[PDB]
């Protein structure tokens, strides 16, 4: 076709879920104007020791200026599977791509060893920010810019009574099912507090022993484009998981009370068909030039509409923050 970004990827052969990750991550709008803007250059880290010397990022950026230039219907993403594969050399294949563009472009030269402090009795406030500047003292990038928020994790000790407060970074957050559910109900299941199974239990420091200790994780920020997994996979759980397109607000869930509106808006959704022992990726996509929802199968692009979206067959969501919306401007 002519128009940028409505272009398809054949299929290389099974590499599973590869080709709508791709899509999903083309269809959003700050991370592929970065690269077809050319501010990427700039940002290679050759010497990383946990990057591609830059490989990763400069193969995905030829694929995407590939697939926004209108010159294709379709294009192979061979050598950017291939440097992909080099750095995992293998499931969720999103982290291990948003790893690799990140170290790719990590703006960090050289990390430095962080030691670990709890929480002690300071406020959630001073150790949330504590942990989001140690976190960027190690991770600087593009992929932190866009994808990164913060998670904390309370776990309480019933054998000494001690309670561990941690922050943590994630860069996209993956929900447990609750029959049809709506998606508040699984970001409400995932931060109720759990009791740890005897399969997985905490190792408490006060203690120097391992048991049933509880944790409760809660959302501390959120970031520019919030990438939402849908644990579907442990045989498949094929429930409708009922998700708005448009004004998610996600404050009730922000613990953060200094934090801003946190209203998103769906711009990408990946779709599974089957089960693990059969299954197909596919990917809806937004396009960014003219609003309107597209259908990706490997090489095959075609309109949809929103009627269609809301599927059980949805696993991954990405949503973006209404005040990251690039030229609009809430009051
Ligand atoms: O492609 C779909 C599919 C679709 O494009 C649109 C709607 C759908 O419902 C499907 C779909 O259900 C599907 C598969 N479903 C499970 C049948 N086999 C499972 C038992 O082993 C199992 C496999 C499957 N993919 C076959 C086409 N892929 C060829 C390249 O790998 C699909
Ligand atoms: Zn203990």
């Amino acid at each position: 076709m002519e128009q940028p970004g409505l272009c398809g990827l054949s299929n290389l052969g099974n590499t599973c879920f590869m080709n709508s990750a791709i899509q999903c991550l083309s269809n959003t709008p700050p991370l592929t104007e970065y690269f077809l803007n050319d501010k990427y250059q700039e940002e290679l880290n050759f010497d990383n020791p946990l990057g591609m010397r830059g490989e990763i990022a400069k193969s995905y950026a030829e694929l995407i200026k590939q697939m926004w230039s209108g010159k294709f219907s379709y294009v192979t993403p061979r050598a950017f599977k291939t440097q992909v594969g080099r750095f995992a050399p293998q499931q969720e294949l999103l982290a291990f791509l948003l790893d690799g563009l990140h170290e790719d472009l990590n703006r960090i030269r050289k990390k430095p060893y962080i030691q670990l402090k709890d929480a002690d009795g300071r406020p959630d406030k001073v150790v949330a920010e504590e942990a989001w500047e140690n976190h960027l003292k190690r991770n600087d990038s593009i992929i932190v810019d866009i994808f990164h928020g913060l998670f904390k994790s309370t776990l309480v000790c019933p054998e000494c009574a001690k309670i561990s407060v941690t922050f943590d970074p994630f860069c996209y957050l993956t929900l447990p099912l609750a029959s049809k559910v709506k998606l508040k109900d699984c970001i409400e299941l995932f931060t109720t507090k759990e009791k740890l199974g005897a399969e997985d239990p905490w190792y408490c420091p006060n203690c120097k022993e391992h048991q049933q200790a509880t944790k409760k994780l809660d959302l501390w920020s959120l970031p520019p484009v919030l990438v939402v997994h849908l644990k579907r996979f442990s045989d498949k759980l094929d429930t409708l998981v009922d998700f708005p397109i448009n004004d998610l607000d996600m404050s009730e869930f922000l613990i953060n009370p200094n934090a801003g509106p946190c209203r998103y808006n769906l711009i990408a959704v990946s779709n599974h068909y089957g089960g693990m022992g059969g299954g197909h990726y596919t990917a809806f996509a937004k396009n960014k030039d003219d609003g309107k929802w597209y259908y990706f199968d490997d090489s095959s692009v075609s309109t949809a509409s929103e009627d269609q979206i809301v599927s059980k067959a949805a696993y991954v969501l990405f949503y973006q923050r209404q005040d990251t919306f690039s030229g609009t401007g809430f009051f």
